[PDB]
């Protein structure tokens, strides 16, 4: 048959906060990033965020 999966997500540009469960994309990475730690820090609960592998619109089971 035909292949549906091919691009969709790339690797980053989709981080999420482990404390207030918030979320951010790449446009927010250049602003949530911090040199004092070398990572992206939340913006409301200043908690360390982490790339979210489940924050994009997938097939969600057709
Ligand atoms: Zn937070």
């Amino acid at each position: 048959r035909i292949e549906t999966d091919e691009r969709d997500s790339t690797n980053r540009a989709s981080f999420k906060c482990p404390v207030c469960s918030s979320t951010f994309t790449d446009l927010e990475a250049n602003q949530l990033f911090d040199p004092m730690t070398g990572t992206f820090r939340c913006t409301f609960c200043h908690t360390e965020v982490e790339e979210d592998e489940s924050a994009m619109p997938k097939k969600d089971a057709r």
